[PDB]
Order: C-alpha cells, then sequence, then structure tokens
C-alpha cells in the first residue's frame, strides 16, 4: 500500500499555498494521504489543524509526510500541467514531471499528529461570501497587545437568528453580522487572529467564494467545513468578550455623508504630515465645506477642503447649522473606509462635542457597524 | 528672492525617487533651487552627490532645503497634474494643489553642502544604453565581504579605444565593454557598488535611456553627466584592481550551446533541493543529452534531462565525443544567464576536466565575457 497519484499541478500549488500559510519539528511537515479518488493534505501548528481534499487520479492508496517548504518550493516551479507523485520504498517521495524528477526524503507517518474532534454546542451553515464580509469587517480592529488576552481575537456569536462578528482594541469597535436561516441556540467564541486570517483566505478562494461554509462551535474549539472539502479546526481564545453594545451610541444629532473614496484619499494625504506621537487628523464640518487638516511637530501642517456636493462622485453633505470640529486617529478611520466597498459613507455624531464616539455606516451595507473614539485636536 | 514655481507633479515624483535612492542629519534633506527656467534638486550622502535639473515654470527665483522623505511622501500622493511650490517667510515651503495645501518646515540653505569638483584625467561620451549594458553585466559579481576592499566595486577602465567594466568576487569574473569613438588615454577607477546602482537607475530612466552620458574620470572621483541635466559625482574605491586577464582562458576543447531560458529555468528548479552548505548543481554533458542534477543532504535529489535539439526554442548541442561532468554554484550561473537577453548561451570548457574555469558567451552579444570557477560535485 504505497501512495501513487497523478495531480493537476496548479491545483496542488494552490493547496500547498494554504498549507504554507498555516505553518516543534513535526509542524514543518505536511501529510499526504491518497484514498478514494482524493489526495488529503494535512497541516497543523499549535492552534490550527487544516485538512484539504483535492480530486486526483489515485493509482495506489497510501500516505506519506514530507517537508511542506520543500514540496511547495519544487511544485510551484514545475511547468508541467500534471505531476505524478510516487512513494518509493526508501522512505522517499518521487515527484515526476515530463523531463524532471525530484526525490524527497519522507518522515514516518506515525509521527504526524491526527486531528482532534469537536462536540459542537451549535452548528450552522452560511455562505462563504457572507462569512468573508464579516471577517473582513472585523479583522483590522483586533487588539494587538498580548496583555488584554480577551481582545486578541474576533468574537463570533449567535444572538437570536443572527450571527455576529465583533472586534475591539479599546479605541474602536467593529461589528458585522449575517441573518441565519433557522433559529439556533445563543452561543459565542473568540476566534484567534491567525485563525481568522487563515479561514478568510480559504473562503475567499475562487473555488469556495460562491459556496457555503459550515461552522461548528463548542466551548473549547471551532470547526469550519468550507465547501465540503476543506476543514479547519482551531483553538479559541479563553476569555470573556465584553458586552460591546455598551459602547454603541443610541442617538445622533447630525451626520456627515461623503463619497467614501474622496474621504479616504484625503485623510491619507493629510495624515502624511503627522508624527507617531500625535497621530490625529482634524475634521471641521460645515454645511458648505469639510476641512480636513493635521499638524506634525517639526514637520509642518496640511489642510484639504471638500465642498458640498450632491454628485455621487464627489458627494459631500452635512445637514446641520452648527459646525463641528472633531479629531480622529487617521489609521482607525482608514481601516474602516477600506473595509467596505461602498460609494458613500456616513458619520453619525452623538452630540455637538468632539469627545463622543462616532458611529460609521455604509449605505447599501446595513449589516456593518463601526464606532471610533475621537481624539482631542 | 523667494522660490516660487509650478511643476508637473509626475516629473517631480520621478526626480524625488532618484533623490530617495541616494539617501549626518544634513543627508536627510534635499536642496531645491529655482533659477533660469529650471528646478535643481540636490541630494548627497557620504559617497554621492546628485544634481537633477527639471524644467518648471519659475515664477520667482530662490532656494530652500526640506526633508526628502516628507516632500516625496506628500507629492506622490497628490492627484493634481501640476503643483505650485512657494517659499514663505516663516522658514516654510508651501506645496499647493487645487484643493489641498501642505506647509513644510525648511532648513537653512547655508547648511546644505555644495558639490565638490573634478579635474578629469580623461573624459568621454557614450550612449546611455551602452553604459546600462556594461553595468548590468557586472553589478552582480561584485564581492560583498568588506575585507577585500579592492573587489567591492566595478572596475571601469579605458584600454586602447575600448571602455571596460569588470567585476569579480574571486569565484567568478564578469567583463563587458564598449568601443569608443576617439582615442583616449588609458585610465581606470573602481566605482562603488551603491554608486553603480544609482547611475544604472538614472540611465535606465525612459527620459535618458536613448540619450548619452558623459563620463569624467580622475584619480579620486568620477563624474557622470547623464543627458545634460543629471549630474552624479561619486567617490571611488581606493585600491588596485587585479589584472583580470590572468583568469580568462585562452583556449577551449569543447562548447555547449543551449537555449538560455530552458537552461536558466532548469538550473533554478534543480537547485531548489540543494542546501546552503553545498550550493552546487551538476552538469552531465553528452552529444545526445544534458543532465542537470543536484543533491541536498537530508532533503533529497533532483535531475532534469535536456535532449539534443537544433530548434531555437529548445536548442541543445554539444559537439564532442567525450562526455563531461562538471559542477557549478547555481546562483553564479543564474546571475550570468539573467544578465543578458539572448536566445542562446555558450559554455566553453578549457579541458576535459571538472576543475578548469568555464567561459560563458552569448551570441549576438560579443562584448560580454563571463568566467566561473566550477565546484567539485
Ligand atoms: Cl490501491
Ligand atoms: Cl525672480
Amino acid at each position: 500500500h504505497m501512495l501513487k497519484l497523478i495531480v493537476e499541478t496548479k491545483t496542488l500549488v494552490q493547496s500547498l499555498g494554504f498549507a504554507r500559510s498555516v505553518v516543534i519539528p513535526e509542524y514543518a511537515n505536511i501529510k499526504l494521504s491518497a484514498k478514494d479518488g482524493n489526495l488529503e493534505l494535512s497541516s497543523t501548528n499549535m492552534d490550527l489543524y487544516l485538512s484539504q481534499k483535492i480530486a486526483v487520479q489515485v493509482l495506489s492508496e497510501g500516505e506519506i509526510t514530507v517537508s511542506t517548504q520543500t514540496l511547495s518550493d519544487i511544485v510551484r516551479k514545475l511547468p508541467d500541467s500534471e505531476l505524478t507523485l510516487t512513494e518509493l520504498d526508501i522512505m522517499k517521495l518521487e515527484i515526476k514531471g515530463q523531463n524532471c524528477q525530484f526525490n524527497l526524503f519522507t518522515l514516518p507517518v506515525s509521527s504526524f499528529p491526527a486531528m482532534d474532534s469537536i462536540k459542537p454546542e451549535v452548528s450552522f451553515k452560511i455562505s462563504c461570501a457572507d462569512f468573508a464580509k464579516i471577517i473582513e469587517s472585523t479583522k483590522f480592529s483586533i487588539s494587538l497587545d498580548e496583555t488584554r488576552y480577551n481582545l486578541n481575537g474576533i468574537y463570533l456569536h449567535i444572538k437570536d437568528k443572527e450571527f455576529f462578528a465583533a472586534s475591539t482594541d479599546g479605541h474602536r469597535l467593529s461589528i458585522s453580522w449575517i441573518t441565519l436561516e433557522e433559529k439556533i441556540k445563543n452561543f459565542g467564541v473568540i476566534l484567534p487572529q491567525k485563525s481568522a486570517e487563515e479561514i478568510l483566505k480559504i473562503v475567499k478562494d475562487l473555488k469556495n467564494i460562491h459556496e457555503d461554509i459550515e461552522i461548528l462551535l463548542s466551548s473549547n474549539k471551532i470547526k469550519f467545513i468550507c465547501n465540503e472539502n476543506t476543514i479547519l479546526l482551531s483553538k479559541l481564545i479563553d476569555g470573556t468578550f465584553p458586552d460591546y453594545s455598551a459602547f454603541i451610541p443610541k442617538s445622533s444629532i447630525s451626520k456627515l455623508v461623503i463619497n467614501r473614496k474622496i474621504f479616504a484619499d484625503s485623510i491619507e494625504r493629510i495624515a502624511i504630515i503627522t508624527v507617531e506621537k500625535f497621530r490625529a487628523i482634524k475634521l471641521s464640518l460645515s454645511r458648505k465645506t469639510l476641512e480636513i487638516s493635521a499638524v506634525g511637530e517639526a514637520r509642518g501642517n496640511a489642510k484639504e477642503i471638500i465642498t458640498a456636493s450632491q454628485d455621487k462622485e464627489s458627494f459631500y453633505e452635512y445637514n446641520c447649522d452648527e459646525s463641528l470640529v472633531i479629531g480622529f486617529n487617521p489609521q482607525y478611520l482608514e481601516d474602516v473606509l477600506k473595509a467596505v466597498k461602498s460609494n458613500l459613507v456616513e458619520l453619525y455624531f452623538s452630540d455637538i462635542s468632539a469627545s463622543a464616539p462616532v458611529l460609521i455606516k455604509f449605505p447599501q451595507n446595513p449589516k456593518d457597524i463601526f464606532v471610533i473614539m475621537p481624539v482631542k485636536v
């Protein structure tokens, strides 16, 4: 029972790309299992276990483990449209193209870890495109200092018939959600950042983006089954996620509506002049104009004017007689503006003060909510 | 007398790119001098002095110095096709687009160094495209350990009516030359690697690549005048360059001729399996086939076969009844194969031994010569 199979090179390349992004000496290896018409590729690290199955021509069933880096480095440089992989009885894997041959040392399959299991408290199916959106809307506002453990992940939780992703670092809040088909018990987990990054890449793949992903949750792990053939098992962050609806404002006295792109682009160039000790831009809002300005000590200052317009390509509107001057960290604003593809963006102000948290919404994207603490300017 | 000018943004962006690649606190600044229809931009470090002149609308003549990083970071994010630059009397430079304004702190022009001078022993003019070729054929085989000082540059020297570039690291030798229009005294200098990198970028620019570069040499510096308006003054490496014709072989018993691309691509994938402690590939040459193989300890082995062919796209020929087995560092081979755009490449073997230096030539490129020491395999 020795592995032998013919695989489409481009397909193997793509699978190895996911294996590389996942990665103890055993973590440097990938397990290849040829069985029942498929090649199963297994990769694991301290927090993730990834299993991918791809259709191949299974000529002989078997399993080997080999260096992930070595195998992917070779395969992505082979010009052949198909490759033959053969386990030989010298603890070696032969990779054969039309004119070239590579013999890789293999490692004992018995030293490769098998995947653990889950006893889910809840499980449900959502579309890959919906899951990609909620992760893309929350991955950027995860906290990054390792002291606040319960903030270094994305809170995934079911409330009523809705599935939320939420992230915060104490300075901003990001929430994105999906309506579930059936009712389902309320439950929540904190997904580690690396795990979120990996599953996002998997669902965004062109083979998966139009299909569905099953999600299984328990108190100690989460399991993703993406379009049947890709399984990712992840540890969780062991913490309580704060009840974040405490930091969402319930009212507003005024709102800015502005073309998203011109806003993002203006913030970016005005923030160039700032320094790290004072990363802030100032918005001076009026009915007629928006002024975006910043200062940087021993560097200079900058200002851009955006005038009122009802044209979609240059839209700016602020329907309030009272002008408002308010500051923000430009990176936090840019993070939100880049998370959602939308023509317009809306900023809601709780009061006529430069201290209240600001709520950000994109029209034609009602299921995303962002809150940013302002800074004194 | 305060600077004020209108400049095409894209032109300023390109000039600042060269200024950035050049870069003591004074080295962080760029001098802008508006005079007689041009903006002159000066940048300097410990070894280079760069002066660029670009046509602008000089509205008022003057000079300022400002942070290179800050100015380029701002200008490359401005969408305006033209910008106005105005020195104001608060030691500040205003950069104005249509809707935005940046005020940069300036530094005293009197603290910016002026360029030194040259009293050339020889001077001559060659085309930018010819100079680019000889630098591209020699920059990769400069030595990189700082002990052998006289090898960490490109030897530029006039012999008879020919102008040579030559570089070596003790393992390989690269020589490329140009025929000069007039006779000129024999003279040579060692151009530092960074200086070679910078002038190569300048001559390769689309505005300069079809024009000429004047070269002025003295015992202690070299001056380039590229297409009239860009001047680069460089220090030299103070050493004697070895008479390298000692390491060129004068005869050959056999030669391989092979399609350059298939050779480079095969070497690259076969070398994947090697390790750093033994970076070598093996060529087994025969009339009928070329076998390219390698081994990597605790990794595996690899082999590719190239068969005899007279077709240009897959050319392989070796007109010798005696087979030859010879090894090389694959990076040294790849360096040469990537330096010259040519369909075929030729390897000349001094004798039927795996120890003699190998001479490499590209047909339709007679003015390039490369020699590589083989390695035992
Ligand atoms: Cl079988
Ligand atoms: Cl004037």
